[PDB]
């Protein structure tokens, strides 16, 4: 047999805010947190809007001497883990530091510091290159920086999975408790690719809505005139507890990590299989390992990433596993409101799905004016819709047809 | 409950050779794969040298137009994993396909690739970015495009923990296997970072060996004129399996996976305390997930970079760890030879020991002419040692104080 694991804590940036309750109170509301980039010359690009994090203030976690060293994703990353780690009210001490760990990723990592220390490169040569050019910018630096600061002596490592990274790295932390690694893991993800390389990068493949007229309705996931994904900034990140340690110091739950499923489409490197059959797979691993069937699941943070064949994929996925009962769950993409945070998609809808728990309300998916051929299930259009949720699964499907899928039930 | 995980398949790119026997020929004959970098202009560099993958073909495993859109990272990665499942004899089935997944990770990842659509992007524009770019950089399309090859739809993801890489991916792929969740991964990393920004960061970081006049002898680990790491390219791929699984098709076992710990330091960004305190709590872990005595350990694969402070840590671990038992095992860096592979390191040190299981050989430490301070231990200087070995340990220690230990033995 096995632990059970809870959530105790949340931390989060976004489009939509510099934390969890202002994030969700725009969740609720239907606010975009779209608009175009500024701070930066976007002239030659096709795309030229993100939801990018506004009014961050990095001195809040880190003096500006330890900053400067750290790419914008690693901020963002610390940023979350601190504020979760505090919303936790969990002490560190020597009798259960090496209980805890850390698995936070990134889909993409250190663009915008790879970006200077090429200018410096091309312009002047390697002596221009920073010191702290590679540990300021690798990925597992958010969980290196996070067990120095906290005196985390657990299991320390980062996933990089894409657009899956968040959900894989969640669904993996709750594993290390489950199986008696680690007492408590904060995990998630972060993301900062809303820079020249990430927009040339998605926008060379043609991935990104070009719709730089109206930005807040760039992001529609299943309505007909969607044209891809809008890209998005930012940090989730959640303490996984094992239930028992988190019931003796009396902890605050949120909700309860029933379910993790993983799969592999096995199809192509960017496009998904049009019937889902991956997603589908995954979903049903999901329900297996929490005891569940398909009938007990009330709401879906979709994928939702607004691209022709992700959104479409994921609705056949779904008819799929939940036959007669696909009509009857809520399912809503909350990337309509915050885009795209890639690597961070899943930690951020993790928290969104949880918080769904704890209010009792679907998220809406705004800007779905014209649903698509077949896609007739309840997406919770343009305003939030309270109903009963007992469980919650969070999907992430990313590049190398790589799938996650996390299962929340209400603890009580 | 938790199944036994066994070793059927391995592969290899290193600057050795292009597969694991001729690798392995090199390792036992004490021969460098260091040599000044022909493949680009380095005079305006402080390191000119490193371990390149030498008359690698990908076209004895990918076709041209595949190739050209993948970084070398990516090459080698796949280069490894093919080898090792062909090496495997598995057969992959609908029977199977869906118990057989993948781990391949890397440290830095596609840094050519990010380097060259950076010169594209500044020199030219967002319009000469590669739509390549994404799919054909990111760190997890090792895992992807291995998949989508083969038909593996298991469990699909990669880790990122810079000079851990290796140990982890091998490590928890093996978790996978033990806990049900697959009955086959291919497990290991592949790195590439001998571009401009890979040489310059960590020469900025004033990390490297700049022994450019004679660099067979640079990397030199527990020797009194070390002067930092040497940095190699390639891969290490193993087919890891459930033991039932490996007898019922009747599969070649090289040897059994009995043991993974992960520890964090809690200490430094990138260097290691003096004691080796965490690779200390890190050996234990695994030592007692093996159920092992100490005493059991006859030959430990040494993280041994060849810097000032990694180095003697090491041997404070060791000394901590196994006491006087310190001086009957014998340890030995194999980084002497190969240099450090980053996040690959881990993956061919791995199959290294194993096949210092099957061969009953420790390899050498070569260049250990003047031991250092405190390097009293039997670290095999120079030759090759025939001797028992029951039980082989494989160290990594990484940026963001990440530790990881592999402890094999031989099966009958
Ligand atoms: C190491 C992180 C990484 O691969 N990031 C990438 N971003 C792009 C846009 C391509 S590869």
């Amino acid at each position: 047999s096995r632990r059970r694991v809870v959530i105790t804590g949340m931390g989060m940036l976004s489009p939509l805010g510099l934390d969890v309750p202002s994030s969700w109170e725009g969740i609720l509301a239907g606010r975009s947190g779209i608009a175009p980039i500024e701070h930066m010359d976007l002239s030659a690009y096709s795309t030229r809007f993100g939801g990018s994090v506004k009014g961050f203030n990095v001195e809040e976690y880190l003096s500006a001497k330890e900053a400067r060293k750290l790419d914008l994703f690693i901020q963002y990353g610390l940023a979350a883990s601190f504020q979760a780690v505090r919303d936790s009210g969990l002490e560190v001490t020597d009798a259960n530091r090496e209980r805890i760990g850390v698995s936070m990723g990134s889909g993409i990592g250190g663009l915008t510091n790879i970006e200077n220390n090429c200018r410096s490169l091309f312009e002047q040569g390697p002596r221009r290159i920073s010191p702290f050019f590679v540990p300021g910018s690798i990925i597992n630096m958010v969980s290196g920086f996070l067990s120095i600061h906290l005196g985390l002596q657990g299991p320390n490592y980062a996933l990089t999975t894409a657009q899956t990274t968040g959900t894989h790295s969640i669904g993996m932390a709750a594993r290390n408790i489950a199986y008696g690694e680690a007492d408590v893991m904060v995990a998630g993800g972060s993301e900062m690719a809303a820079c020249g390389l990430g927009l040339g990068g998605f926008g060379a493949a043609r991935a990104l809505s070009t719709r730089n007229d109206e930005p807040t309705r760039a992001s529609r996931p299943w309505d007909r005139d969607r044209d891809g994904f809008v890209l998005s900034d930012g940090s989730g990140a959640l303490v996984l507890e094992e239930l028992e340690h988190a019931r003796a110091r009396g902890a605050r739950i949120y909700a309860e990590l029933v379910g993790f499923g993983m799969s592999g489409d096995a199809f192509h490197m960017t496009a998904p299989p049009e019937d889902g059959a991956g997603a589908a797979r995954c979903m049903k691993n999901a329900l297996r390992d929490a005891g569940l069937d398909p009938r007990q699941v009330d709401y879906i943070n979709a994928h939702g990433t607004s691209t022709p064949a992700g959104d479409i994929a994921e609705i056949a996925a779904v008819k799929s596993v939940f036959g007669e009962h696909a009509h009857a769950l809520s399912m809503s993409s909350t990337k309509s409101m915050t885009g795209h945070l890639l690597g961070a998609a899943g930690a951020v809808e993790a928290i969104f799905s949880v918080l769904a728990l704890r209010d009792q309300v679907a998220p809406p998916t705004i800007n779905l004016d014209n649903p698509d051929e077949g896609c007739d299930l309840d997406l919770v259009a343009h305003e939030a819709k309270p109903r009963k949720i007992d469980v919650a699964l969070s999907n992430s499907f990313g590049f190398g047809g790589t799938n996650g899928t996390l299962v929340f039930r209400r603890f009580a």
